[PDB]
């Protein structure tokens, strides 16, 4: 999609303090071979106090993003809140709370699920809503938030390719104006890969109690055995490349013209990483940052963009690739152009 | 919102067998006084076999709805799957499963959370998306699905105002043609009521294990107190009336021109009901149907419309009010004109 009239007006993360991989190793929580292989130096870890429940971290991130863009809460016509896991109370609309705390009473709010890609997919959905004439305002608030805890989540081991960080991020879109122009978005998708996110886990009628520790790595191997696909790796490569190619082409931009790619926090540790597939070096991606925070739910792309702008790592005239990807397997990419520095 | 080119192409529900409140009472699961007060005759109850997990009921409803409007799966550019509760496997994109099984590999799929309003809210998000030019196809697949089980859910008691029903529903939107046209949609919202849906429940770091039985009736009562608003009742009334007024207005239609309203399944057995507020008699609502299914998660409106349509209880030229409402507190309403009969 080529966007004629879409902007990023504000962006921010609320992250708790860093907890090092060295300390996880020393506490016997993390095998050092694994620490080294995945490259993640630290992840963000919140307290178990109620103030750090994911909808409250998101509320704080949303307020910071709205304040940094000087968008008026009264002009926000939509709230989308993306997440991966428990928001702290069940049978309850977390998104309305985020909306109520950061924007107010009369804004439609939805919870959004597209695993790790929710942050990015929310941009397409919000952008479409803002163009439609359904709501009066010119802006949409997009939030993410998670806080991982045990017994179910082991942040250091429950997913093979990454380690989970706690926290929230926020991105405000406008059809009016912003510090960055969204040139394009594009989604690559291959839903046959959903099986890799369930493996041979049975469909239970109720959550399994005492929760065993999640092992999404083991799921992918049972899933790949079950799927019996001849081109499994090629499926994943093709959707990632379709997203990259279409975002860049719709934006009249080549990869050589991308100053920075903000990417999901994940790592193989040997062989080809996502940057090799994208066609740019390691140091032109958000890796140096993401490896200090871990995979902050659906929020890596917002957080990484906030890192860039806050640390003046881009200037006007630079273009940035925001690159998603989450189990499903769905990947939404965007090309943004820096117009001015807040 | 007035809609110039939005249609309903297919609608379907996949519903498991009913189970009567009488049999609930005799089995010692429901007080005879409650059963009588609420007037719900029966409710849909799925088996606990894997094949009745909600995403799989949703895939089947989706396939029935796609068949009924002769929509080619290749022309579907979005899948939105709304639910209230557990989909059978955690840390996993149910929506990509519903999309893969009913449509194919290459359509972006999202899970939506807007409690009981999800079915109706999705109509607006999907309508905007179809109109935006993001995807090449002209159709959206909207699904709902849930299957309640204990120890967390007691379908007969966990909500004062209704009794939960298992099952799924599916609604296919199109921007070129359908058996019915969407004349209007409108959303009334008041996110201050979110507190009514969490009571004094604290934010927990991890889901509370052993699950105690949910009790949303008590949440409403503790929430109301904590909130200590003087006009709690009026907030709820104005957002409902506002959804009604704007839908009717944007569709150029007065309430006495609405041949049927499909409403959420619920009831206070005395005083004003929703039909009184909407200004139409009980008999011109879906109540006579809904009291035999119970509250089918976010799918009451899709299911009730399928019922109207499959039994030829409306005719070409009839206008129907679809009326949402879910905790948050968000109410999306829609006026639909039927152009022919599938």
């Amino acid at each position: 999609m080529r966007w004629e009239n879409l902007f990023v007006s504000g962006v921010a993360a609320w992250l708790p303090p860093l907890s090092t991989a060295q300390d996880a190793v020393m506490a016997g929580l993390l095998d050092p071979a694994r620490s080294k292989l995945r490259g993640i130096e630290s992840v963000t870890v919140a307290s178990d106090a109620e103030e750090d429940a994911p909808p409250r971290m998101a509320a704080r991130a949303a307020r910071a993003a709205l304040g940094r863009g000087d968008v008026d809460p009264a002009d926000v016509s939509l709230v989308l809140h993306s997440s991966l896991w428990f928001q702290g109370i069940d049978l309850w609309p977390a998104a309305s709370y985020v909306a109520h705390e950061a924007v107010g009473r009369h804004v439609p709010a939805f919870g959004l699920a597209q695993r790790c890609n929710g942050g990015m997919g929310a941009i397409e959905l919000a952008g479409a809503y803002l163009g439609s004439g359904i709501g009066a305002g010119h802006a949409a608030l997009l939030t993410t938030g998670d806080r991982f805890a045990g017994p179910r989540i082991d942040r250091w081991n429950s997913v093979d390719v990454t380690m989970y960080g706690d926290g929230a991020a926020a991105l405000v879109l406008s059809t009016r104006d912003g510090f960055a122009r969204v040139l394009s978005t594009a989604t690559g998708v291959d839903n046959s890969l959903e099986i890799l996110a369930r493996g041979d886990e049975p469909f239970a009628p109720h959550p399994v109690e005492p929760s065993p520790v999640a092992d999404l790595g083991t799921r992918t191997v049972r899933g790949a055995e079950l799927a019996d696909l001849p081109d499994l790796t090629h499926r994943y490569i093709d959707l990632l490349v379709a997203a990259k190619t279409q975002a860049l082409e719709d934006a009249g931009t080549a990869i050589e013209d991308i100053a920075h790619a903000v990417i999901p926090v994940s790592r193989r540790g040997t062989g080809h990483e996502l940057h090799d597939l994208l066609g740019l070096p390691d140091e032109r991606t958000s890796w140096a940052y993401g490896r200090t925070t871990g995979h902050v739910g659906a929020g890596d792309q917002y957080a990484g963009l906030a890192h860039l702008v806050e640390n003046a790592l881009v200037q006007p005239g630079d273009r940035v690739l925001l690159f998603g990807g989450g189990a499903g397997y769905t990947c939404t990419a965007a090309v943004v152009e820096i117009l001015r520095m807040p």
